[PDB]
């Protein structure tokens, strides 16, 4: 067997040329300082993963009300702009490249990071439980936003978008994914909104198209692309309604011709009926620029997949954090190691 086409080049655009079809995906550590600056730990964990055609960063809060696990990154401060600018510098110098993750958590954000303020989200619904791996941070009933948070949430997406200029990255991947805030917004379970913001699959849009739009307007639409989760079940119950939602918002992405949209999923073999089978199988049944498949994926079985124009790119998550050699590994054939929860205690 082999594997062959993922070390093709790939151009995702005239700005950006990607060396081989190998994605880090963004995966949380929770590693930063508790000013919430990149760590020259962290600066060293990404440098060793530069093989990567692109590193997605961690994600990576764009305001302190974004905040709902420990010690996950900001790039809100100057100091956390230039810790990101190292991290950037180091990938840049192995030959690699990189895109920041950004993030609001929105109702599964935790008042305990921000000083008790307002846990924000489209509707006033509480999810169930408790942060994880944290005493008693119990999750509280969000307060829904009003339109003026919202131009406010649009600016600060927008002004972290910025700053990612200054803090060196090659771009943007916008967290639209996973039960986050903009996820929020495109869910029924989580927007009961009656407002513009939800309702309709238009209005239901609305927050993440005007994200994308004014992210595009400070690092331009090639530098953009957006992570999102057609599915729930990740902080999120399902409604048979979602789907019409991303219905509407993909070919309305498209049109923004954004350097890629990205799914968000953990075993991309799983067949969701409300999507007609696949989460990849879905988006690309309904969006025709480049997509970035993940979810369970061996080097194998993604490169079958892009053979088969299933998607264009292959994140890998967790066999990165087991091994920082991923790329030359699978180059060279060689034995990769099994990737355990365990692992997560050290950043290497
Ligand atoms: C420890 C851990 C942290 C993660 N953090 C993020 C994150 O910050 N942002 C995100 O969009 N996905 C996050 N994910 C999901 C991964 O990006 C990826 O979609 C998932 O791990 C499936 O890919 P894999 O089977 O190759 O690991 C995380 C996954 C894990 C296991
Ligand atoms: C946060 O993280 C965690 C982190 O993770 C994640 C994130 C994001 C996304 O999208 C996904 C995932 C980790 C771990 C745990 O346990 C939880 C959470
Ligand atoms: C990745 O490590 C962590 C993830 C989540 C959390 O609440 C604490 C630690
Ligand atoms: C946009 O929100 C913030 C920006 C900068 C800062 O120091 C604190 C918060
Ligand atoms: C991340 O956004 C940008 C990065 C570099 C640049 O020259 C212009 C925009
Ligand atoms: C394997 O690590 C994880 C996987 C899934 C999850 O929800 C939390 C951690």
């Amino acid at each position: 067997n082999s594997v062959e086409n993922l070390f093709d080049t790939y151009k995702l655009n005239d700005t950006i040329t990607l060396k081989n079809r190998i994605l880090m995906a963004p995966l949380t550590r929770c590693m930063a300082d508790a000013n919430l600056v990149p760590t020259d730990d962290m600066v060293a964990y990404y440098a060793r993963r530069a093989e990567a055609g692109l590193i997605i960063s961690e994600a990576t809060i764009i305001r302190p009300d974004a905040q709902g696990y420990p010690n996950t990154p900001g790039i809100f401060t100057q100091a956390q702009i230039a810790g990101w600018r190292k991290v950037t510098d180091a990938v840049h110098a192995n030959g690699g490249k990189i895109f920041v993750q950004l993030w609001h958590t929105g109702r599964v954000a935790h008042p305990h990071f921000f000083g008790g303020g307002d846990v924000l989200a489209p509707s006033a619904q509480k999810i169930e439980g408790s942060v994880p791996r944290m005493r008693e941070l119990t999750y509280v009933t969000p307060k829904a936003v009003t339109v003026e948070d919202i131009q406010g949430l649009v600016r600060d997406y927008a002004k972290a978008a910025e700053n990612v200029i200054e803090a060196g990255f090659d771009g943007v991947e916008i967290h639209g994914a996973n039960g986050y805030l903009i996820d929020q917004f495109l869910h029924h379970d989580s927007n009961r909104r009656t407002d513009e913001y939800g309702g309709t699959p238009v209005n239901m849009s609305r927050f993440a198209l005007e994200v994308v739009d004014a992210i595009i307007a400070r690092i331009g639409h090639d530098r953009t692309g957006l992570r999102i989760s057609p599915g729930a079940y990740f902080n999120m119950a399902s409604d048979s309604r979602d789907r019409v939602v991303f219905d509407y918002l993909l070919p309305e992405l498209e049109k923004r011709d954004l350097a890629f949209v990205h799914i968000g999923i953990f075993d991309d073999s799983i067949e969701f009926d409300y999507l007609g089978g696949t989460a990849s199988s879905y988006v690309r049944a309904h969006y025709g620029k480049t997509l970035v498949g993940v979810g369970s994926y061996s080097a194998e079985t993604a490169s079958k997949a892009i053979a088969e124009d299933k998607f264009d790119l292959i994140a890998i998550g967790r066999p990165f954090i087991a091994n920082p050699d991923y790329v030359a590994k699978v180059r060279n054939s060689e034995e990769l190691v099994a990737y355990s929860d365990e692992m997560l205690a050290s950043l290497i």
